[PDB]
């Protein structure tokens, strides 16, 4: 499992994180996360909005008491006050800030978060004030890095004026690449890592719709790995600065993910990978 600098203060994380959305059976889960990290991964991301009152952060901390937390990175958010009929409510005052945090702590029963990140955008709320807060929970050793979820670059520069952003989560995959126009040459700019969730659900919602494609399996096949590690190893390839986080409940697929890192893809490779995704009777369909 290769380790890599996530953003430029110090925060490290193993090549491949996971995402631990999913698991919200105790047992089960927490089963999955423990040979996660036999598997190497290191890297651990929830949010207090996943699950039910912050079960899955529980979780996460009852899994944790079965493993060296020092040699784990957890990652966790605030950020989503309220989910109703009208969408989403984003909240960022400090104090909301600061109580989330608290929570977080006390759920994942740590004496501090790794990498927190404010889920959604406050629009009402300038930038510069939760970051503030989050500034002050850095220098109190509550939490040790910042990190931003789908954020404007507007956003993203100013947070980053008032205190480093240690990384950006944000969707990307061979099905969606919208951060590439000038959100990928941003964060490199400032030196910000990249999280990519959703690397292979979005594929597989996909390739399922339209087995009720080939060029991709026939790819994936060339390179002799299943498609959906194809996709992952896609993710992988786009720079040393980016760490995906696949979530799973199934030990097999977790195997699988990981397996994705020995698919090994030249820049030829890649583009041709980017390129497909935009009885003399006996004749098949082409590619
Ligand atoms: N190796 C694999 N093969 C097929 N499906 C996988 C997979 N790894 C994860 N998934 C699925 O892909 C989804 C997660 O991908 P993400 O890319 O981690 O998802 P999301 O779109 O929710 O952010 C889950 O539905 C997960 O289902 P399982 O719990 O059944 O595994």
């Amino acid at each position: 499992m290769p380790r890599v600098k996530l953003g430029t203060q110090g925060l490290e994380v193993s090549k491949l994180g996971f995402g631990c959305m999913g698991l919200s059976p105790e047992e089960q889960g927490i089963a999955v996360i423990k040979e996660a990290f036999n598997c190497g991964i290191t890297f651990f991301d929830t949010s207090d909005i996943y699950g039910e009152n912050g079960s899955n952060e529980e979780l996460l901390g009852k899994a944790l008491k079965q493993l060296p937390r020092e040699k784990i990175q957890v990652g966790t958010k605030f950020g989503i006050h309220e989910i109703g009929f009208s969408g989403v409510k984003a909240k960022g005052t400090p104090d909301y800030v600061r109580s989330c945090c608290e929570a977080s702590l006390k759920r994942l029963d740590v004496d501090y978060i790794d990498l927190f990140y404010i889920h959604r955008i406050d629009t009402t709320v300038p930038i510069e004030i939760t970051m503030g807060e989050l500034k002050k929970l850095v220098e109190e050793g509550k939490i040790k890095y910042v990190g931003l979820s789908e954020a404007s670059p507007d956003t993203i520069r100013r947070a980053h004026a008032v205190h480093p952003v240690t990384a950006l989560q944000i969707e990307y995959s061979l099905w969606t690449r919208d951060i590439e126009d000038e959100i990928v040459p941003l964060c490199r700019q400032l030196g910000i890592g990249i999280v990519p969730y959703s690397p292979i659900g979005r594929g597989l919602f996909w390739g399922k719709a339209i087995k009720e494609y080939y060029r991709i399996e026939a790819l994936s096949q060339k390179h002799g790995c299943t498609p959906v590690q194809l996709a992952l190893a896609w993710v992988l390839h786009q720079g040393e600065d980016v760490v995906p986080i696949p979530g799973t409940t199934k030990i097999k697929n977790l195997h699988n993910n990981v397996g994705a890192l020995k698919v090994k893809l030249t820049k030829e490779d890649l583009k041709e990978i980017s390129d497909a995704v935009p009885w003399k009777f006996a004749n098949t369909p082409p590619l």
